[PDB]
């Protein structure tokens, strides 16, 4: 689909069994989302950006579906105000910017 | 123009008549750029990211360029991690997101 930037481009995600709604982000790098208790093992981790930095677990080879669209990378999950979809999963959806 | 995500969608923006390089952030509702002389009043402001909030100083009706499309909006000024382009520039260069 095409999705304006009118209001925040959130959108429903499936991971671990659950259903979440999360912002489809190209300024980050890699997705974070919020406080869940996720299975196997985990790295930590530290992600900065306005405000300075939060601790987060990253998990490797997490299976994702957005908006029917499957895709399996790195899911970071910690205290984050709000769960975004960054490019490590975006390109695997195949989306882009256009204007 | 298409942008694919594989890496950080940088762009060249123009802003008071200085280039600069600034990330289109999907997941910004506003523009934040790193401290930089402004010709215009300002009024001092507090917005929040991932990490807390900052100290801003919020320039409005800023013409800016990005990537040869021209905007006029709200420009917030202050320590971000990187430049940033939000959503409230986004729309005005006509930037939709397509998967
Ligand atoms: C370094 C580049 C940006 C910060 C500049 C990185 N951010 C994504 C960004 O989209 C963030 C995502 C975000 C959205 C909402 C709350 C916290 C973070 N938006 C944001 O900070 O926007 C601010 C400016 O406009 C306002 O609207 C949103 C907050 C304000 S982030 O949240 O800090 C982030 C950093 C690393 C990873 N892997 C994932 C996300």
């Amino acid at each position: 689909p095409q999705i304006t930037l009118w209001k925040r481009p959130l959108v429903t995600i499936k991971i671990g069994g659950q259903l979440k709604e999360a912002l489809l982000d190209t300024g980050a790098d890699d997705t974070v989302l919020e406080e869940m208790n996720l299975p196997g093992r985990w790295k930590p981790k530290m992600i900065g950006g306005i405000g300075g930095f939060i601790k987060v677990r990253q998990y490797d080879q997490i299976l994702i579906e957005i908006c029917g669209h499957k895709a399996i990378g790195t899911v970071l999950v910690g205290p984050t105000p709000v769960n975004v979809i960054g490019r490590n999963l975006l390109t695997q959806i195949g989306c882009t910017l256009n204007f």
